[PDB]
């Protein structure tokens, strides 16, 4: 419905899978090799499960900024047999705003959602549950339980994961280039 569903659509079908923890089913974003994202809400374990196969959980990092704020995102290396496309060219470098952007969904009780969200603020500091969070980007759609990992791109870019909402608007954690340096 655009080159921007054209783009969330080929990101969905090859750099996503659905990882279930003791919270639930979320959306999980693969990034290169056997390194992916989910929320750090998602309390990943020592075993997660990756498209309903029991999977071994390598190594997981709840990143924070320098001030040591919460960033909400946890960075997943899988024991998986087989990698990710690397999508690492598609990240941005720095801290912006976008406009027309979608939200991508892919859950067994939620697939094939895409939800055109429209123009994203960068909105910086959120009290997201309680948790003091940085470089979050907001969105005027009101989100659910379910949406929880969605991706956020634009046409070539992919620039977040949903991580909460307030009833009226979307907030995501920014995804940068420099998270996935090895
Ligand atoms: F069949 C479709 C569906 C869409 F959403 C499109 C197009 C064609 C083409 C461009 C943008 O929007
Ligand atoms: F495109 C999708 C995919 C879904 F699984 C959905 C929706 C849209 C909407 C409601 C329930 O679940």
């Amino acid at each position: 419905m655009g080159p921007g569903f054209d783009f969330a659509q080929a990101i969905m079908k090859k750099n996503t899978v659905i990882a279930r923890t003791e919270k639930g089913e979320f959306t999980m974003l693969g990034v290169y090799d056997r390194v992916a994202v989910i929320p750090t809400h998602a309390s990943v374990g020592e075993i997660i499960y990756i498209n309903d196969v029991e999977t071994r959980v390598l190594d997981a990092c709840a990143l924070r900024d320098l001030t040591d704020t919460n960033l909400e995102i946890t960075i997943v290396k899988l024991d998986r047999n087989q990698k990710f496309r690397d999508i690492r060219h598609f990240l941005p470098r720095c801290e912006d705003d976008y406009n027309d952007a979608v939200l991508s969904v892919h859950t067994s009780k939620f697939p094939n959602m895409y939800i055109p969200v429209g123009q994203v603020t960068n909105y910086g500091f959120l009290n997201l549950g309680g948790t003091p969070t940085h470089r979050i980007l907001m969105y005027n759609f009101p989100t659910r339980a379910g949406q929880c990992g969605g991706v956020v791109t634009t046409t070539g870019k992919v620039i977040g994961i949903h991580v909460g909402g307030n009833g009226a608007q979307g907030f995501a954690a920014m995804l940068l280039h420099s998270y996935f340096t090895d």
